[PDB]
């Protein structure tokens, strides 16, 4: 939508005028003029949006060229800004910088012609404003939306295929067999196969169970490395071994672990199965493979008997729609006939019905909306076999979205097919692109999380992984939605364009690449950069690859010089050895991610990019030294890192009264303990997440820095992590008293502190802490005895400890819901008093002593009797690692 | 040929037995038995080769099974070598090395199994050549092959096509019309183009003329870079800007010098034309493009009138056949009729005439041989349209090559089709690959050049360029010939395999790779190594990519670990930042050629190797410290580079009587001036080609360590090159006395020495000097007065010198043949006395004063008058790069 670009340009111009007067100084009148005209433009596009522009040709004619004239302005202003900052570097103290001030004033001549153009067009727009304001529709207020807790996890009317499949498997002893499943896209082969892979009988039967996704763009060796990973810890060794030997190693590991069930998803080409099957050892055991698909030929080839999936009958259809649109509550009677007619209109496709329930949630729950939706569906599914019917249905759902979500959905279609989207990165990309604008009081990140939850609710985006906290950790887009969104973006809106290279084709020429605004290259990238492209109007550049590619020493300069107007640059999948000066000459850079293996210092010139919001760095060295004045970069909001970062020593200005305290700074992913000082925390009042890697001892000792005591100043801090990199128990470490920590702290992580279990009382004293995660021998001992305090703790996580005896009472953990016990191969039993807590719902116990498993089964039987006893308890689910136990 | 493999194994086994008793100490008995078995079986293989091999299957089966055991013996022997060297590396002083000595005894058991297999072949038949001994064919002696002679520079029957093409240009000025040349394969379009391009009218008609070769796998950017690099000297910019901008610059430069005539060779598809045609924007000038295409559709798309290359007429065909087979001499009357039958059977395809001429010259000059050849040609040229006729003719020609020369002719397809092959690289490769073996007294490289001349004489190898010396410089195979050799090698013999992946195809599995003995890649080797392939039976690797490519630091150790028995490592188009230690266990390496841009030190572990013969490095480091002990490598024949290599100080051991005098060394291209001490020359009695690069004044001055005086000691030196990197003239340099130079010096090159023409007398005194090359103001001054001495000189190269006045008489250069003057914008006139030099053959003049051009025209007129007077003076040739001069 043109509104997005208009708003972003207005905001950036305002920020540049307020903040940096000197750069814009030669053209201030033109800046203010463009500001007024863009405000008026935005109002006009809103008024046009109120109407159905597609209904009138004149309205559609009017919108065109609103966007091009706006685009011409953005270009001229940005070129001017970069030119004048280069002038500042020139340091021409001449009063009249006649040489090359006439170049920045050539850009200003373009600016002036552009201001003249914008003054025009605005006069024509004033014509037809009154006529447009005569008409309006959908005059209503805005309501709230609510978080997407799990709902309808049960699968309507699909027990039949589940039981048939679970029956078929385990037929012939000592045979490696494959179970094909087919059925048109959106039917639910993955959903049913998930229900199988999570049915109790399957987990009872086979010990090893691997979930594997194999699309068309799948890679064989990438898959083998990960499957070997399922068994062992490190794959960096097998980065240097052949696929065949890798196939052999997977075979040995998989054969060792008794039986095995392996799931490969959405296969496309029979040769794909032919190649992948090698790793599986046919060692004369009843091991079952479960592949699903869409094409019939491959299913038939891999086994002469494919099990075809089934459509949902009319009743299943209506019940499913009722569930999705009305969630737990039951439908009010008046809409029943409408909903049943729509369900019948669907023909029993779970995908069409699901998206339609999303559209109904979007419209409302009033009879007029239901009748209109019924009429529209009765029109857009006249055929069955044509997939574009699903596209028409999704378009109908899509039309009702707010334009802000319209931008986010398309931009979520940017990622490659089959790629699992990291939610935090997706939110930060949305922020840096300008799709989320200040409205209200929520922090930008919270608004982004709410937007993602909204998109999940109407069933456009399917969630894949969730956190311990219950939040979302990784999402993606179903194939049909990906195709519809990609076509809509690359064709209509020109949001972005992709450059995947088919056989016997060439990367476009400079004239074509001239008309792009964003690039995505998810295929051979070094090949596009060996050509030395040049497109002055590329603002973003995305490359979400699978492997890590090295960048040749003679090829580093190409990105900075080819695209001198970047804003977003995510090349996390490309490893750099260094950087060139043109890099530090990129002055519009907002988002910047990159990897590296020999980087140790963040050069100081990097602090001259005065618009950076986000920074993400990967480095193999333990210590990363930062020399750029991050206290100078006003708008910095995040600084991620995987090594231990050594922040610079802060100094306030001497001749300037102004103090350097960043109000908008929310993260310091991993800083060294040496910098956990009073001043570092004086400068970050609003900090919400902090991490410290290094030798946690320096913190805990009270000589060098009362560092844990320094932590008291961060009032809003809500997440902390203590990572120790020393591998030597030089002394014993002691946590300070529980009045030093912040009050809202909600999630803590320890790793190799090696603390004594008596200190757990201090943590019990904390009030709001909701998740405790101690990994890799965080607390050392053999005797912990609960002493109360964990009033609100919701998830407990213990991994790689030598604890033996634990003792508690049902009043120690009143709100427990989740309990994680990993790699505790020296614990004996879990206290049974944990079976008394009502909310205790999920437990898991990995690589643990079998006596603990027997006690856990006792606890499960206890809670089963409780729920049987008429209490309104939440259902009980257990998990014990041993297949036998 | 299998005899080649048997002989290679025999020679290596004898070498290993002689040099190191320890390496074969455990299995010396079976090794010697295998050696004698190989000798007798090679006698058997020769006896088989005496009888027809192509026509008999049982005979091939007899000799077959011996090649397999020979390959297996090679594998096991190299395995034992690497294993014994690994034992040495372990440095176990135990009398009984309980770990790994049983593994080596099992490898000895494998060696004994191969010995048993060879003895089993001998048991099946004591010799197996009794039937072969009964029948003998082709008994005759081996006589001389003539030294190469440039001959038949005239083209027969294509002059009328040349006239028609030269009538095409001047068709319509102020326009761009493409000339299409269309013909069947081996027809001679490219010869007609190479003629017309060389026509005096063409050079006079256009000041600028370009020759461009459009292969099937052409890349546009590299072609444009070549066109640009033609005109200018500096290209640091054009490596940085894009191919659209590159074509724009090509337009600019071709328009700077007015009208131009460019040639595109062997256009295959239409897209080639559509994309290359944008680089010739007509500047409303009379511009012509010459396009040779085998296909016709592309020609019609280029221009609705393609120039149709006719077939040779019968008389033209015969004059060709007699010229080729007989060279200057005419056809003897008795062979006239057999020749006429052969030529009339050729159907006019000149390539058939040429290949049959090669077959005749190889066979001999007797009527029975001519009749046999004619009958075969009749038998195999029944049809007309099928190109496979040429494959059949080539097969006839090939069955007659000497088995050594057969192996030589083949494996030339290992170099990708269409690639100019440096002759020196081919010769050194043949030497390293055991292809050329010690037979007689000729030096290995001399025998290699002899073989290459022999092949070229047979007209199976084409020469692209020569030298003022007239020595072959670069050679390439014809398209059809390259295709034939490719199919031959990859199918019937298994000399090498070409891993060229389509879009669908994937790289081979390790299983397929197991049966390969030589690898040739010509597509992405980066991706090939990305799959991390492995192979033990691989001895040769070649990848002639067009560009230079980097090896990611994680991909560096792939080649060693995958290939532990590597001999020929042809990776010169690959870049190496560093080397894994696994490189330094490749005890089977014979040939190492590789690039780099940061390598400053060759590690001492490089010296550990012993089997290498050639070392080749092109680094951009101005210095290259060589810390390997080269003096301990006896078989080092060649250490080629372009850097100012600083050799290690030759130190004799304190407790050894062995003289570290390497009797195999032949060349030290660009050693450091500091490294020219009496010792290093004293270690190399047989040095043949030397050149220095660095601070040469350190060589000249007597106070300085007298390097140039010591250079006398090399009695076998024949090639000397002196190069100065010092751009600063801190003093004037003076040459030593004439006697100090080696007696047998024959070619000299001077760059950046800025000598004083008064010294030219000293160089005159040199008795044997035959090539002189002064460049980069080699001699600094304004007036030259030649004083004689250059009795045996033949060619004179003057480039970028500020000479003003030259005075010479005909008595100074009685035997000289070639004058050339590059960029002498200072030179006034050329001594007209040089016109009296009978031997004077060809003159060239580039970017000189027009006065020199007019005086050169005077000299040309004088020579034309001389020959017009009845003197048997050789034809003279004049050429001026700018015709305006
Ligand atoms: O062995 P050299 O005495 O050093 O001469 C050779 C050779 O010159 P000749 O034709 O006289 O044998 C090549 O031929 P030209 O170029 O001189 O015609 C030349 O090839 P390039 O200049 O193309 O490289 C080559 O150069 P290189 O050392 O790179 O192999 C090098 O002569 P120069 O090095 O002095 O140019
Ligand atoms: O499951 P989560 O709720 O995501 O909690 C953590 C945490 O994530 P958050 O701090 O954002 O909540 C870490 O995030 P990052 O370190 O990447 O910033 C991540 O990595 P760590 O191990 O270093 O804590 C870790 O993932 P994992 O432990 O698997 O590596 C993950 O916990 P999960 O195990 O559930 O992913
Ligand atoms: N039996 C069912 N009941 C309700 N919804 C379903 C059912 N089966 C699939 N779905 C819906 O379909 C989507 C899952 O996609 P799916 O059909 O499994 O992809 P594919 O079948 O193409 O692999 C989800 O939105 C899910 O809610
Ligand atoms: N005299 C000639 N007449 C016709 N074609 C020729 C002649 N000489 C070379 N050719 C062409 O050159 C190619 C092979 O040339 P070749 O026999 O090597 O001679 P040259 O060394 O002069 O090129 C073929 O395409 C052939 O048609």
């Amino acid at each position: 939508m043109a509104n997005v670009a208009v708003e972003f340009l207005v905001e950036n111009l305002m920020q540049l005028l307020r903040d940096n007067v000197e750069l814009i100084s030669g053209v201030k009148e033109a800046a203010e003029s463009l500001l007024q005209d863009l405000n008026d433009f935005n109002a006009f596009l809103k008024q046009a949006a109120k109407c159905h522009i597609n209904e009138n040709e004149v309205l559609r004619e009017l919108v065109k060229k609103i966007r091009t004239v706006v685009n011409s302005a953005e270009d001229a202003i940005d070129k001017f800004v970069i030119e004048a900052k280069l002038h500042k570097d020139k340091g021409v103290t001449r009063v009249l910088d006649l040489p090359h001030y006439k170049r920045v004033k050539e850009v200003a001549g373009e600016i002036k012609a552009i201001r003249n153009k914008v003054r025009e067009i605005r006069q024509t727009d004033a014509i037809g404003l009154q006529a447009l304001q005569d008409d309006d529709l959908s005059a209503r207020g805005s309501e709230e939306r609510k978080p997407p807790v799990v709902e309808e996890d049960d699968v309507v009317g699909f027990d039949e295929e589940a039981d048939i499949v679970i029956n078929r498997l385990l037929g012939e002893s000592n045979h490696l067999e494959v179970v094909p499943v087919v059925g048109m896209p959106g039917l639910g082969k993955t959903t049913l196969a998930n229900k199988i892979y999570k049915h109790p009988k399957i987990g009872y039967e086979f010990f090893t169970r691997i979930w594997v996704y194999v699309s068309q763009s799948y890679r064989r060796r990438e898959l083998f490395l990960n499957i070997i990973s399922k068994f062992t810890r490190n794959t960096k060794q097998y980065h240097g071994m052949c696929e065949e030997d890798l196939a052999d190693e997977i075979q040995e590991f998989l054969g060792k672990g008794g039986k095995y069930l392996v799931v490969l998803d959405d296969v496309w080409s029979d040769e794909a199965w032919e190649r992948i099957k090698i790793a599986f050892p046919n060692n004369n055991k009843p091991n079952r493979v479960l592949l699903t698909t869409r094409d019939s030929k491959v299913a038939k080839q891999c086994n002469p008997i494919p099990h075809d999936l089934k459509f949902l009958t009319e009743d299943e259809s209506w019940i499913l729609l009722e569930k999705k649109v009305f969630h737990k509550d039951k439908c009010p009677p008046e809409l029943v006939l409408s909903g049943k007619s729509i369900a019948k209109k669907c023909k029993g496709l779970p995908l069409a019905i699901v998206v339609i329930a999303g559209a109904l949630i979007g419209k409302g729950k009033t009879p007029r909306e239901w009748k209109q939706v019924d009429d529209s569906v009765s029109e857009h599914l006249i055929n069955r076999d044509h997939p574009e019917n699903c596209n028409k249905l999704v378009q109908m759902s899509y039309d009702r979205l707010p334009y802000d979500l319209k931008a986010c959905f398309l931009y979520c279609s940017a990622f490659p097919g089959g790629f699992q989207i990291p939610a935090w990165k997706l939110i930060r990309l949305w922020i840096a692109e300008g799709f989320i604008q200040y409205k209200g009081h929520l922090s930008l990140e919270c608004k982004g999380e709410d937007n993602l939850n909204d998109l999940i609710n109407r069933n456009l985006v399917m969630v894949m992984e969730r956190t311990s906290d219950g939040q979302i950790k990784t999402c993606r887009l179903h194939d049909m939605l990906h195709e519809f969104c990609r076509q809509e973006a690359m064709k209509e809106e020109n949001l972005f364009q992709e450059i995947k290279l088919g056989s016997e084709q060439y990367f476009p020429g400079k004239r074509e690449l001239s008309t792009y605004r964003r690039l995505c290259i998810h295929s051979s990238v070094l090949d596009f950069f060996s050509t030395k492209p040049s497109a002055e109007h590329v603002r973003s550049f995305l490359s979400f690859s699978s492997k890590k590619i090295e960048m040749p020493s003679a090829d580093i300069p190409t990105i900075p010089k080819g695209f001198p107007l970047l804003r977003v640059l995510d090349v996390e999948s490309i490893n750099f050895s260094r950087f060139s000066r043109e890099f530090y000459q990129l002055y519009h850079l907002r988002y910047v991610a990159f990897s590296s293996d020999s980087i140790k210092i963040l050069p100081k010139l990097m602090g001259e990019l005065w618009n950076i919001q986000t920074i993400i760095i990967n480095t193999q060295q333990r210590t990363l030294d930062i020399q750029a004045n991050i206290w100078n970069m006003e708008r910095l909001r995040h600084l991620h890192t995987n090594s231990s970062a050594k922040l610079p020593v802060p100094v306030a200005p001497k001749n300037s009264k102004v103090t350097l305290v960043n109000q908008s700074l929310q993260t310091l992913s991993t800083i060294a303990p040496e910098s956990c000082t009073e001043e570092v925390f004086a400068r970050t009042p609003n900090l919400k997440k902090l991490g410290i890697r290094g030798k946690i001892s320096v913190l805990l000792d009270n000589k060098s820095a009362a560092s844990l005591k320094n932590v008291k100043r961060l009032e809003y801090l809500e997440n902390l992590k203590l990572i120790n990199d020393s591998s030597i128990q030089t002394s014993k470490l002691r946590l300070p008293p529980a009045y030093i920590f912040p009050t809202k702290l909600r999630k803590l992580t320890l790793l190799d502190t090696w603390l004594e279990w008596k200190d757990m009382s201090i943590l019990g004293q904390l009030e709001h802490l909701e998740v405790l995660k101690m990994k890799e021998n965080g607390f050392s001992g053999e005797s912990w005895e609960s002493t109360g305090g964990f009033c609100s703790l919701l998830v407990l996580w213990i991994e790689r400890t030598n604890l033996v005896s634990w003792k508690a009472s049902a009043d120690d953990f009143p709100r427990l819901k989740h309990l994680v016990l990993i790699c505790c191969d020296n614990l004996k039993e879990v206290p049974i008093a944990l079976a008394d807590i009502r909310s205790f719902q999920v437990m898991m116990l990995q690589n643990s002593t079998k006596t603990a498993a027997i006690s856990a089964r006792q606890i499960q039987a206890k809670k089963d009797n409780q729920t049987q006893q008429g209490t309104k308890n939440i259902a009980f689910k257990l998990s014990i690692f041993p297949p036998d136990l």
